[PDB]
């Protein structure tokens, strides 16, 4: 019933670069989601999606590289690579993430979600969903697993530990309704998500974390050939709303602590300087742990998250 058709085969051996197309129609147009499929021999299937927003780049870079530099002989199984997952542009730098599960006779965004929900996701054994902070937030580079209700948690935790980013976060929040990550979690699939930076930029460190983590997870999954890279990692949890500090006003934003630095309950996280003589507003940690996220831009607004602290 769903009118989305790939310009390539999903089922044949080789390297294939194409699109998902729905004419949305004197057709006056179509939307095209770029995708690469690499299948060879026998094995599981990885569904890799780059970014839900246009200001995240670690994901899009790693997936562009993987899609361009991986041959069929390297794969045992199948990779479905969607470097850009941000409606409507579907290009890095340029609402689909609340339209799940969607419907075949619906919005353009619900037709796309219905395709991922009822065609792509069921045939996937592993999902890797790259995020990054975007323009507003900057994170320490971490991979995250969702342990739930189910028994797949040991499989997700294992995929995250294979990723082996410098930080490993355990989230037992099941994400809000309509999101893609919620669809994977609630289908019981193995899902690893990331936050590999932010600020609308990507360094060679964070790019390298993404490429290594991608290869590790695909090798661990038995899809890619090779030897894994394992470095140190710090395991973190966000168990309480006391991990989050929100700004109550606007001003010039002065962060006082290192991203990644230790912080005790009561320490000063940031100052907000008023732009109309008065002293600055102070924002202090409500729990001890590590600063894992911070407001990135120089100005901050009421309601913005000042910083996030991860425990142990």
């Amino acid at each position: 019933k769903n009118p989305i058709s790939p310009t390539i085969p999903l089922d044949r051996d080789g390297v294939f670069h194409g699109f998902l197309k729905l004419p949305h129609s004197s057709a006056w147009g179509s939307v095209m989601i770029p995708l690469t499929v690499i299948k060879n021999g026998a094995g599981p299937t990885a569904l890799l999606t780059g970014a839900n927003h246009g200001d995240e780049y670690e994901g899009p870079v790693a997936l562009h590289e993987l899609a361009a530099t991986t041959s069929a002989e390297d794969v045992t199984g199948r990779l479905i690579i969607v470097p850009a997952f941000n409606y409507p542009a579907f290009r890095a730098g340029s609402n689909l993430n609340r339209s799940f599960p969607g419907r075949p006779d619906g919005t353009v965004t619900e037709k796309i979600a219905d395709y991922f929900q009822r065609t792509l996701l069921p045939m996937a054994d592993l999902a890797v969903d790259f995020h990054s902070g975007g323009k507003t937030l900057d994170f320490v580079p971490f991979a995250a697993a969702h342990i739930d209700d189910k028994a797949t948690q040991a499989a997700c935790f294992a995929a995250m530990k294979a990723f082996n980013a410098p930080y490993s976060v355990e989230l037992l929040e099941i994400d809000s309704a309509g999101m893609y990550d919620t669809a994977v979690e609630e289908m019981g699939k193995v899902l690893v998500t990331t936050e590999l930076g932010g600020g609308g930029s990507s360094s060679a460190r964070s790019n390298a974390i993404a490429k290594k983590g991608l290869r590790n997870v695909l090798i661990h999954a038995g899809i890619l050939k090779g030897e894994m890279q394992l470095d140190e990692t710090v395991n973190l949890t966000m168990p309480d709303d006391d991990c989050f500090v929100f700004s109550e006003g606007d001003g010039l934003f002065e962060m006082m602590i290192d991203l990644g630095a230790p912080v005790a309950k009561g320490d000063l996280l940031a100052r907000v300087w008023p732009l109309d003589g008065q002293p600055p507003v102070e924002y202090r940690a409500r729990r001890a742990g590590l600063v894992i996220s911070r407001h990135f831009p120089g100005l901050i607004k009421s309601g913005d998250c000042v910083a996030v602290v991860g425990v142990t």
